[PDB]
């Protein structure tokens, strides 16, 4: 029972547990790929990862951003790109597991919800 999606759900598990836990083994692998590796993705600013998709990068695929109005999306993108820059760096340099980072954003997005 070896599917392509299965290989990657497990590749992320020891290549990048944080990233995976943050946006998914699917989006997370797309980011590493677009960056060229978990090495030089850990070296991307955060403004860069914010726009990795089109070369509005792929992180906009993120539920919270997608299900949000415009005017709010670009602000949720920057926050997500920030927590991603940190997950890539920890997955690469540390190897330890900090996914309370998925609470720091799940609270900053509740703050960014001061808009109409």
């Amino acid at each position: 029972a070896g599917g392509l999606e299965d290989y990657i759900d497990k590749a992320m598990d020891d290549v990048a547990p944080n990233l995976k836990a943050l946006v998914g083994a699917k989006l997370g692998a797309r980011l590493i790929s677009l960056a060229g590796g978990l090495k030089e993705l850990a070296m991307l600013p955060s403004s860069t990862i914010q726009v990795l998709g089109a070369e509005h990068g792929v992180i906009y695929q993120y539920p919270a951003i997608n299900r949000s109005p415009w005017w709010q999306r670009g602000k949720i993108a920057r926050a997500l790109a920030g927590k991603l820059a940190i997950a890539a760096r920890v997955d690469y340099f540390s190897g330890e597991y900090i996914a309370e980072e998925l609470k720091k954003e799940l609270e900053a997005r509740i703050k960014e919800i001061k808009e109409k």
